[PDB]
RNA sequence: ACAUUUAACUAAAACCCCUACGCAUUUAUAUAGAGGAGACAAGUCGUAAAGUGUACUGGAAAGUGCACUU
């Protein structure tokens, strides 16, 4: 598929890279993604002001996180909402305010994750650990998975 | 570590120590694998309000947010 150059780099970004974001983890824990080459904007007949990147996806035999897609999407989006802050500041929004501090601590403890890691520094295996612990919590709290902190901020 | 013997009616003889250097140290070569630069590719190729920086971007051919310039 052809994407915009920035989107192609983000889909094909490594850990720590300036383009590491939600798309990187989401595409890379399910597919082997390679950004093959970029086409400049002058090569398109109505010339855009952007470049274009061509990216190849191959589904992985063994996905790097064996969890439901929507659970992984929630975990990744909450991790990457504050991309330049410590990871725990993003994870704490997954839980209600009342249990925010305690549950985040339980999560990081059971996941063996350093709280000081920035989102751009988290590998797919860290996300695997966090997602497995989060699914266990959601099994042990049926109303957790449907929590949206913005709605509880509306009230 | 190691030690002054003989000899001396002219004067001479004798002399000989034991201890490594290595999975240490310096540089270089060969090898798996990965990554860059060069030739604007030449054509019997095709055709006729704006700007700058920075931050996020998962409905990104660019957008929005902040600050600036004419
Ligand atoms: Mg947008």
């Amino acid at each position: 598929l052809t994407f915009q150059k920035e989107v192609a780099e983000r889909l094909a970004a490594n850990t720590g890279s300036k383009q590491r974001s939600r798309l990187s983890v989401m595409a890379q824990y399910l597919c082997n993604v390679r950004h093959i080459f970029t086409i400049p904007g002058q090569a398109f007949v109505p010339k855009p002001e952007v470049d274009v990147g061509v990216v190849h996806f191959t589904p992985l035999i063994q996905p790097k996180i064996e969890q439901p897609f929507k659970l992984v999407e929630k975990v990744v989006q909450n991790v990457f909402q504050f991309r330049r802050k410590y990871c725990h500041r993003g994870l704490r929004m997954l839980f209600p305010e009342a249990q925010r501090l305690e549950s985040t601590g339980r999560l990081l403890e059971l996941a063996d994750i350093d709280p000081t890691l920035r989102p751009r520094q988290l590998s797919i295996s860290h996300f695997k650990s966090l997602c497995d612990v989060y699914r266990k919590m959601c099994d042990e709290d049926p109303q957790l998975f449907a929590y949206n902190f913005r709605e509880e901020l509306k009230r």
